[PDB]
């Protein structure tokens, strides 16, 4: 039953959402935070300062080395560490357990947060992207092939809403929970098997189209990502985008700071002029050719909490996160190839606008190939 997966997930706000799982055996409890930008599991198994846990191979009479290193650079950082396999389950999702490969982190620059509570990450995404290479079979494969779990899960990221604010949060496993979204589901198809690729088609701001030629929405890639807190959009974008916003909050303006996503903004107990700000439109590639539908976020969504500008610029394509996804329930249809969106249970919104999940929309070549 998908009722014991509701709010099974919890995080401190630009930290991540994390599930907790079990280890090993017996079984070792530790927070994992859900990634859908990444393919490896990948959990704290040496002490670390910012770590109160983390994973103890030697601990667990079911662990078994595959005796190969794993060493994963990034820009931000890197983590380094030893493949194995073990039993692993999730308590509060489906009730099974599965043998996968564990990336136990024995070394790590950048990678683990301080004050986060988790120990450890899950990719959801596909195998190319997978470390050391696309022979790592990513947990949620391991999952599908080991259980009769659906190729499919589902995130509904809640945020907070009303010491760093706390977050909640669903990941139904293998289905989509109807009482966790309001109105119909809308499909984009996964452009390709990597990262969770897609197209998007359109832009507008407060219904302004943004008049781009849509390769620059997805140049050089867009994708849904639960790891990344923001709204990132590329550099050309991104400009025309804050651009727009800036016009519309004209009215009392702003620190540069600010609108870097570095400074942050305050006004005082509900005094926050939502109204000032613009709604914002993605156009998302339908499943049939020429349609598309748009997924409409607030400024309660990429004002996050004192506000930050949750919305920052990307040299790797639009990144499509949390603050994004937090106004909607977001379906990743493995089996078909697509995900999508509906209007969240749980989603932020005043009495005047609510984000909208909204199709179709049609059109009269947005990829950027590879
Ligand atoms: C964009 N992104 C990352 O940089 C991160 C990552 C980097 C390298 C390998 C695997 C995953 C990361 C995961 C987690 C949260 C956040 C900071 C840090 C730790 C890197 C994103 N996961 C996402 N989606």
């Amino acid at each position: 039953s998908f009722v014991e997966m509701v709010d099974n997930l919890r995080g401190k706000s630009g930290q991540g959402y994390y599930v907790e799982m079990t280890v090993g055996s017996p079984p070792q409890t530790l927070n994992i935070l859900v990634d859908t930008g990444s393919s490896n599991f990948a959990v704290g198994a040496a002490p670390h300062p910012f770590l109160h846990r983390y994973y103890q191979r030697q601990l667990s009479s079911t662990y078994r080395d595959l005796r190969k290193g794993v060493y994963v650079p990034y820009t931000q950082g890197k983590w380094e560490g030893e493949l194995g396999t073990d039993l692993v389950s999730i308590p509060h999702g489906p009730n099974v357990t599965v043998r996968a490969n564990i990336a136990a982190i024995t070394e790590s620059d950048k990678f683990f947060i301080n004050g986060s509570n988790w120990e450890g990450i899950l990719g959801l995404a596909y195998a190319e992207i997978a470390r050391p290479d696309d022979s790592l079979e990513p947990f949620f494969d391991s999952l599908v092939k080991q259980t009769h779990v659906p190729n499919l899960f589902s995130l509904q990221l809640c945020g907070a809403g009303f010491v760093l604010a706390s977050v909640g949060g669903s990941m139904i496993i293998g289905g989509i929970d109807h009482s966790l979204y309001t109105g119909s589901l809308w499909y984009t198809p996964i452009r390709r098997e990597w990262y969770y690729e897609v197209i998007i088609v359109r832009v507008e701001i407060n219904g302004q189209d943004l008049k781009m030629d849509c390769k620059e929405y997805n140049y050089d890639k867009s994708i849904v990502d639960s790891g990344t807190t923001n709204l990132r959009l590329p550099k050309k974008v991104f400009e025309a985008a804050v651009k727009s916003i800036k016009a519309a909050s004209s009215t009392e303006k702003f620190p540069d700071g600010f609108w870097l996503g570095e400074q942050l903004v305050c006004w005082q107990a509900g005094t926050t002029p939502w109204n000032i700000f613009p709604v914002i439109s993605l156009y998302l590639m339908g499943e049939v050719t020429n349609q598309s539908f748009r997924i409409t976020i607030l400024p309660q969504q990429y004002l996050r909490p004192c506000y930050k500008f949750a919305i920052s610029q990307s040299s790797t394509g639009t990144v499509m996160g949390a603050v994004i996804m937090e106004g909607f329930y977001v379906v990743f249809d493995r089996a078909r190839k697509r995900i999508g969106f509906a209007v969240s249970a749980c989603h932020v919104h005043d009495e005047f606008r609510t984000a909208a999940v909204e199709g179709p929309f049609v059109t009269l070549d947005c990829g950027y190939n590879i």
